[PDB]
């Protein structure tokens, strides 16, 4: 079934590499076709006959109970569309050790792995990874900085869509990651654009390919297709406190005689810092729980009421014709990845991601806990002691003082609210274009708002 064939196709991707290093086989000579094609047929003949040990990452009570809730609750999926699809990953968070994964409906009927193999746009999931994790990074943004969700146009023209929506005005950080706001998430990739940030050195270090990163709408998934697996890996990322653990199913290949062919090493990467990991933790931990974008917090409470009560963080995405959905879930102790979709590209139903991919997981996760009680952890996300906290205003994100609008000094005042930062200072004072992006006529309009208040 999928384990058999995704762990043999690892194991003879390492025996090959093993079998050209044993044979002194240079880099120039293993550039040559023929070459390769013996060393790949080699390797598969000594996995077939020569009796090595693979030893993996899987936990078979927990893969085994995964491929029950498949085959149990699989149907949950289908929404009229025709039979969907669907490729899960488990991750342990402080190893990238592959614990169990889902390819599929039915491998007897479908062998298409869609936890390894199929490649597809992973939506809004792109935000939290390229656009706020590092813009908070990089001391730009805070939990309370306040985006422009008015209307603007892509470089092509066409209007930035949030279902039938054009935008609305200027609202938090936790509003935008609630919603899955788009505006938002253009603006914000567009200042680390112009800021010359090396997003590349951050998805690159979590083992993410992307030929374009000028692509305006990379933070909503264009230019970008993801595995569940590699996608699963960038969420362990963020769960793990910003530090990496490249994801892994094969740990060591042996020969009988117990020589070693292949042992996975761990190159842990701080690709964000701690304090960007452990805020942006606070806010998807709030995309779950207000329930916008997913029923999976409703679904999990009633299956598993004690389980629903972990500290469960999360994001989803949506591609624009409901091609394909996504829902990413963490504890501290594990990720889950999910992805749902048809082979051949077709829509979806509208609600798919939102319900259906929502109540599978919910019951794919308690499938897990059944299976290993204390596998998801009782542990807290907890904001790193390295965070700073600014006492901003709700309005503007930034601290009070005064302003130039419509050249008149204006005192800004109102209510405060705690923002969490992962530079030194935290938060500015107040300037008049205080969000991330927004036009001139977006700005007369928020201050005009904003005044009013005063
Ligand atoms: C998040 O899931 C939001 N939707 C998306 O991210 C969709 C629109 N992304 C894609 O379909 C990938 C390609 C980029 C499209 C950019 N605009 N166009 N065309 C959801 C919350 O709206
Ligand atoms: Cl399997
Ligand atoms: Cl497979
Ligand atoms: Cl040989
Ligand atoms: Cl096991
Ligand atoms: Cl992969
Ligand atoms: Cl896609
Ligand atoms: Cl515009
Ligand atoms: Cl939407
Ligand atoms: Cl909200
Ligand atoms: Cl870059
Ligand atoms: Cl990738
Ligand atoms: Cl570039
Ligand atoms: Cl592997
Ligand atoms: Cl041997
Ligand atoms: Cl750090
Ligand atoms: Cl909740
Ligand atoms: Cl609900
Ligand atoms: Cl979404
Ligand atoms: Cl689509
Ligand atoms: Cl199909
Ligand atoms: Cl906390
Ligand atoms: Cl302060
Ligand atoms: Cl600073
Ligand atoms: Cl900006
Ligand atoms: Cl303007």
């Amino acid at each position: 079934d999928y384990l058999y064939f995704t762990t043999l196709a690892e194991a003879q991707e390492r025996m090959y590499d093993y079998l050209a290093q044993r044979d002194n086989v240079s880099a120039k000579e293993l550039k040559n076709e023929a070459t390769q094609k013996f060393y790949r047929d080699l390797a598969a003949k000594e996995i077939e006959n020569g009796g090595y040990k693979i030893t993996t990452t899987i936990d078979q009570k927990i893969h085994s109970a995964m491929q029950s809730a498949v085959a149990d609750y699989g149907y949950l999926l289908d929404d009229g569309t025709g039979r969907v699809e669907v490729g899960n990953v488990l991750m342990d968070n402080q190893t990238g050790a592959i614990l169990g994964f889902v390819g599929g409906r039915n491998y007897q009927e479908n062998q298409n792995n869609h936890a390894f193999d199929t490649k597809r746009s992973p939506a809004s999931t792109t935000k939290p990874l390229l656009a706020y994790g590092i813009a908070i990074d990089q001391g730009l943004m805070g939990s309370e900085t306040i985006l422009s969700n008015y209307p603007t146009n892509f470089a092509n023209g066409n209007p930035i869509m949030y279902a039938n929506s054009k935008g609305t005005g200027m609202m938090t950080l936790g509003e935008a990651l609630n919603y899955s706001w788009n505006i938002p998430a253009y603006w914000t990739y567009r200042m680390l654009r112009e800021n010359g940030v090396d997003v590349k050195g951050y998805m690159e270090k979590m083992g993410y390919e992307i030929p374009e990163y000028g692509i305006e709408s990379l933070p909503m998934g264009g230019g970008i297709e993801v595995t569940v697996a590699q996608h699963t890996n960038g969420y362990q990322t963020l769960a793990n406190n910003g530090v990496y653990h490249q994801k892994h199913v094969i740990s060591k290949i042996e020969a009988a005689d117990g020589r070693v062919v292949y042992e996975y090493q761990d190159k842990p990467v701080q690709v964000y810092s701690k304090a960007t990991a452990t805020i942006m933790q606070g806010l998807l931990r709030e995309v779950l729980s207000s329930r916008v974008t997913t029923t999976f917090k409703s679904n999990l409470t009633s299956l598993n009421p004690t389980l629903a009560n972990a500290d469960w963080i999360g994001k989803t995405g949506t591609t624009g014709q409901d091609e394909n959905m996504w829902l990413m879930l963490s504890t501290p102790r594990l990720t889950l990845g999910g992805w749902i979709g048809h082979d051949d590209n077709h829509s979806l139903s509208q609600q798919a991601g939102y319900s259906n991919n929502s109540n599978y997981m919910a019951h794919l996760v308690n499938a897990i806990q059944q299976a290993s009680p204390s596998i998801w952890g009782n542990e807290r996300f907890a904001l790193d002691p390295s965070v700073v906290k600014s006492e901003v205003l709700k309005s503007t994100g930034q601290k009070p003082g005064k302003v130039s609008v419509e050249g008149k000094e204006v005192e800004v005042t109102g209510s405060t609210v705690t923002s969490y930062w992962a530079n030194k200072s935290g938060a500015p004072a107040t300037s008049y274009r205080f969000a991330i992006g927004g036009s001139d006529a977006d700005y007369q309009n928020a201050w005009s708002s904003i005044v009013g208040s005063l």
